[PDB]
């Protein structure tokens, strides 16, 4: 079928797009860099199996894909945002508006555009790549963290109205997901090379390692395959058992 | 100590103000209607034990109460919004921004304004009046429900950084809370008068009744008293057992 | 690899066994009816791709499958119990012990038996089939519901220590899962035939239908494939959107 | 009114009994040591405001108090158990049966005995002192941790059926609660004296300190006062913001 994967170059985009592609889906890909013809084409050249789009806005995109490839059957809103860690009083109120717009508004807009067609054919799948930070908050990241929670809940609420139209909605909240070259949010350097970061990951996750893109993709391809729609409304914590709680003094 | 209760005429406003005032607090009150001196003075006249302020913006309000009454020890962000129920595709993206602006950005702006003074004294209490809908989502209220979840998570995330300064932070998510003459969100008419509504409330809640403003007020006063700061980060579901799940055919 | 599916004739048993077998696994199956050679051989004859065992106790079973098929890589603790709905005061304390013995002690006994061999190879997968009732409790089913919550938490707690040995642990809490000829817990009669029951299911679930054994089987096979071990600790709610919350009077 | 507080000498018993007493309640107290006349009397001597009972079993106790003081209006099942930290394969299946019996069966039995009288007068309050470990599991404590979760869920499920009879049920799950002289589970020595333990607590809780008995008591007296019954079914995490998640390398 036809699927859309946003910000394909960062976070969980590549594992998603690629695995969905492997699963024989037509995968239209969105990303900021697809504004410049050089970047888009460089992309379509390197990945002949992915269909990169230039459209940037939600509605514009949905339409581009609907026309170009018939319709949108799967939506993987892979949302990102570059947050600053800061005491609440040191943030600017616009620093929160940025986070909310990038992590909550964007996916809402996306579902607000493709929603009618899926409901009309009574079929489709919706997936949000959010974050596992709401499950175990770090201090001084209130903006990013709270916005992610809104997205998780958005997904669950939507599963309630779209179930009637046979449309599953899921939220996958990762943490410590190897983003490889992308800086969102766990690039090979330093997470896989610098001893300190390697030891941190080792300590805070139960599996003692970063999550791989293939694992994320396998989940997305599985959910979008229609093999287990009864899971609609589920928030998946892709965080290798994180967080590992520190134990009492004297314990290994 | 000095407390601030926003949108005092609606939602949890009166219960919070009155019970906080009966506890001994100096309660500065905010509300949109107070932009008019006629309203502010009428309110002031009916409630001599409350201090209605005309300030509307976060920074201005905190500063105004800090001047008049020395400081702000307790902040009760009684946030409200009038959402429409609607299929995700029938909403306008602006209908989500609006909801997020009033239910998330607003409480964030207020804490972002009072946070520094509390951290300096290393004392204070922050309480968000959110909603219990995230716990049991209804279909077609995706903007208002997810916005509330952002607020709850904001409170918990904030509890992590402010705890170092001995500042508790809580979220009280109500549902079926009698708002008396206020339309936010369960006014006496028709919730305590109309048989259809009375029946509904009787079915969906365990205690089979609306919550009272006195219960919400007691909880707010208790949390801000310092009797139990160890609860910091807690999300309180004030909904009398809601949601009661419908049982199998043949059962009473 | 070798998998063990308990109580294979009931609950999630068949879906798990069949789909696990279609994936390539050697599926040793347990069941109470297999204490009788007549039953074990009849089952063996109908399902030549399944390996029905007669062992009943945890230690004996793990040992028996370890001998016959080399080892145990995947454990699917498909636990069942026939609880009565009743006011807490109408239950007998023994009615809780019984429930806890079959829904908690049993899965614990099994993992306690296979844990060492998996930790030595540093490979394996543990999956508990629990229940989604903890998420949306019904009144008068306090023994069965709380026992299931113990099972879920057991799975997550176990995911923390076993992750170091590269052993994922999951819990799949189903609800409204078609159990076909099995009485545990939604048999074809009357759940797919009686209009009263068909209506109920249509109201309380988002997808408005029973879950299928194929969906539960797909999920079990996916989790045990190694495609996404980073999900370790996850509690999967397999209930098609349940619980759908009853809306305000006047709404459709 | 008349209230019962079990294991009054350990965990949250003293803060509960005493504060309830201060609140002008007749407080019958249970404890193992109240088997020997020497211990009971020593207790009744030291605390003339508390009424210690010798009865040990649930039913025997409820009856003793009902007769002696008219009826039981408040039940505070303060449950304890001395667990061993151990890899799952190193536990004995009876080590789990112990935990379950002490942490799940006991409170169930207690509510199973006093339940009918509360439902008949359509009034009463039920409180479980459980544990916050299910919210943030440590590795190798699967027994204690999973059983606590069962108790938390028991409480929530009971809130559903007893709400109809106007009986609130709550669960208070502490962690790092100063148990003073009692070894259950954070005695002054070493938690308040040995630098290592003091630094641990400082690190894993947001408030950076143990929770006090007075805080626990204030909550119990507040819930049992009938000031906020609309909170029925709530699980209160009394853990000063625990757990504090470890942040990225380089961060303070
Ligand atoms: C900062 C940004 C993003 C994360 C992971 C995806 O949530 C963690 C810290
Ligand atoms: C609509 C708006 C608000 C509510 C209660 C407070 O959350 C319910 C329906
Ligand atoms: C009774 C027993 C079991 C269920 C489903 C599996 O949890 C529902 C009612
Ligand atoms: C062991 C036993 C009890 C605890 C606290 C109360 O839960 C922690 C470790
Ligand atoms: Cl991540
Ligand atoms: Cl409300
Ligand atoms: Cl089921
Ligand atoms: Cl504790």
């Amino acid at each position: 079928s036809t699927a859309i994967v946003t910000n394909v170059k960062h976070f969980g985009g590549m594992g998603s797009a690629l695995r969905l592609s492997e699963a024989g889906h037509t995968v239209a890909c969105h990303d900021e860099s697809f504004k410049q013809k050089d970047e888009l084409e460089a992309f379509a050249e390197t990945y002949p199996q992915l269909k990169p789009m230039s459209e940037q806005e939600p509605a514009e995109l949905i339409e581009a894909v609907t026309s170009a490839y018939g319709q949108v059957d799967v939506l993987v809103s892979n949302d990102i945002f570059a947050p600053e860690f800061q005491p609440i009083d040191k943030y600017a109120v616009e620093d929160y508006r940025g986070a909310v717009e990038a992590l909550q508004i964007r996916p809402f807009a996306l579902v607000n555009a493709v929603a009618s067609q899926m409901k009309k054919r009574k079929s489709g799948h919706i997936i949000f790549i959010t974050s596992a930070t709401p499950f175990g908050p770090w201090k001084e990241l209130s903006t990013y963290t709270s916005a992610r929670a809104g997205a998780c809940t958005l997904a669950n609420a939507l599963s309630k109205e779209l179930g009637e139209y046979n449309i599953p909605v899921f939220a996958i909240g990762p943490n410590y997901l190897h983003s490889e070259d992308s800086p969102y949010f766990y690039p090979t350097e330093p997470w896989k090379t610098n001893p300190e970061h390697v030891a941190h990951v080792k300590k805070v996750t139960a599996l003692q390692r970063l999550g791989t893109q293939k694992e994320l993709g396998e989940l997305v391809a599985f959910l979008a395959s229609g093999s287990c729609d009864y899971l609609t409304g589920q928030v998946f914590w892709l965080a290798g058992g994180f967080p590992m709680i520190e134990r009492w003094p004297g314990m290994p």
